[PDB]
């Protein structure tokens, strides 16, 4: 039981941009780029096409940095979470309906207005290393409990429908 998203970070030496949920679920916290994988797309396509359609952007290469796994008590169902990161990104980022991107100080990360889960592996990210994370959630604000390990190669899941 589980479902395909992915995530997708834009990174660059100083800075990070995220995007602000701007109404609907999850609104009014800043997250990387991200959404289900649609059924008829892969993987790459699927963070490719959140973060065109979120932040305007289009990027030449995006690096697997990351596995997140997501539990939800009470919800069988698990999401299977592939993130990934970009340097080089092209166009000028532009707000969706549903998203506002914005340039954050790496250091002025605001970690109180994201999901939990993101002031733990995101201290990994920064240091350019992959991960494997897994996180039980209760409701949106309360991790129950987690597992977090650096990796040396992201783990492939051989999805053959994306
Ligand atoms: C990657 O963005 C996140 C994230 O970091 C954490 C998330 O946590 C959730 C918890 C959650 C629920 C959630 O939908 C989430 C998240 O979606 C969630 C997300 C967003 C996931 C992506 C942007 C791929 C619904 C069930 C409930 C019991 C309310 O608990
Ligand atoms: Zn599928
Ligand atoms: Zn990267
Ligand atoms: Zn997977």
């Amino acid at each position: 039981a589980s479902r395909l998203y992915t995530l997708v970070l834009v990174l660059q030496p100083q800075r990070v941009l995220l995007g602000m949920k701007k109404r609907g679920f999850g609104a009014g916290r800043w997250n990387g780029f991200g959404g289900k994988v649609q059924e008829g797309e892969t993987i790459e396509d699927g963070a490719r096409r959140e973060l065109q359609e979120e932040s305007g952007l289009t990027v030449d290469a995006l690096h697997k940095v990351g596995q997140i796994v997501f539990e939800f008590v009470g919800e069988p169902e698990l999401m299977d979470v592939h993130v990934f990161c970009t340097d080089s990104i092209q166009g000028t980022p532009v707000e969706s309906d549903e998203m506002r991107p914005c340039w954050f100080q790496l250091d002025q990360i605001p970690f109180k207005d994201m999901w939990p889960d993101d002031s733990y592996w995101f201290p990994l990210l920064l240091q350019k290393k992959k991960f494997h994370g897994y996180f039980k959630f209760q409701g949106q604000d309360t991790i129950l409990d987690y597992t977090l390990r650096e990796v040396d190669t992201v783990l492939e899941h051989h999805h053959h429908h994306h």
